[PDB]
């Protein structure tokens, strides 16, 4: 794949199946993240990696999160069945630290640059993801299943593995008009 | 041309650039890659701001009066009077946020930053590079007002552009 087409066209798949990355090609996606910029070189990211078994401990992990946070049985199934959408998950904690010169905002931003950019490596390998989030990124249960601390923040549960469907190469580019100024 | 994986990979921005600033076709293929950031509920929570020419010297005068407010020494002012000037063009990426329950304010800041890496892959994709840069007047409110930034916007980052010269957890 041609690296500005893959800029110019990148696009996210919520319908994943297997096989997920695995191997060599789920370690191009790990240190593709390991390149997002990153203000003083502060490496403030942790990675955890949900496939198998560890799928239904996420299950699990996210019920409880679910029921802690008081959501009805809806919420509370959804929660459940979640992590079988995809046959892999990437967990991405901002593990942040106090350093005066780089503000908080700046690490987590680096973390969230880190889930795009694993979309994007896998996306690059023939495989696809979906960035997701909502809700249980901030339950109590489930930032202690990930080691948050109390600085520490989920910026996203990427969704990884075989998309369904090709991704698109049939729609147009993006209409700058709305969103550019000259300053 | 270039490799998508290898340019995930290999990905590094770039401080020291010059001229020539994409231009053209090739700048609109930097602005389009940023409209392509990940983006919950596709509220398109983003304005960039195209800094060249006379715009430099715009930017920073505004610079100048966010540092002197601010009550900086000499040496700040003029560090943040010089800033545009290491690059023949910069990007100003603004969070443009909105009230949608569903979709969190920080998750709205991280698509436009998103958008900030993308114009810099586009912009390495291409044969430039760039470097994001933010510091502390991004949040003085002369400079937030000089790029249409209401109470609960955001300025993510300044994309300076031009030629250039442990972590993992089983679960
Ligand atoms: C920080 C962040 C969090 C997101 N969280 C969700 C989410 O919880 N659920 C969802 O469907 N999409 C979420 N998205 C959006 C998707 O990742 C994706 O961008 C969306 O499906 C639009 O598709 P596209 O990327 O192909 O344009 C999030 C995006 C960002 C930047
Ligand atoms: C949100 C954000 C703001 C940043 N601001 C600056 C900055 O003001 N000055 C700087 O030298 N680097 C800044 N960086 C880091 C650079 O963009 C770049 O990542 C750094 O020079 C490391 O080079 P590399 O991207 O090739 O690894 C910032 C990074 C992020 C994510």
């Amino acid at each position: 794949m041609d690296a500005l087409d893959l800029l110019l066209n990148r696009r996210s798949a919520s319908r994943l199946a297997e096989p997920a990355p695995a191997g060599e090609q789920l370690e191009n996606i790990l240190r593709a993240g390991l390149r997002a910029p990153d203000h003083g070189t502060l490496q403030p990211w942790r990675f955890f990696i949900i496939a198998d078994d560890g799928r239904e401990r996420f299950s699990q992990l996210l019920e409880k999160g679910a029921r802690e946070a008081g959501q009805d049985e809806k919420g509370i199934e959804k929660a459940r069945n979640a992590p079988f959408r995809a046959p892999l998950i990437i967990t991405v904690v901002a593990r942040c630290e106090d350093h005066p010169k780089v503000p908080r905002w700046e690490q987590e931003m680096s973390a969230g640059c880190a889930v795009m950019a694993m979309q994007m490596a896998a996306l690059a390998q023939g495989f696809n993801g979906i960035w997701r989030s909502g809700a249980l990124t901030e339950s109590p249960v489930v930032r202690a299943g990930f080691e948050c601390r109390e600085q520490d923040k989920i910026v996203g549960f990427l969704y990884l593995g075989t998309p369904q469907l090709k991704a698109s190469t049939t729609i147009a580019l993006p209409d700058t008009a709305p969103f550019v100024t000259r300053f």
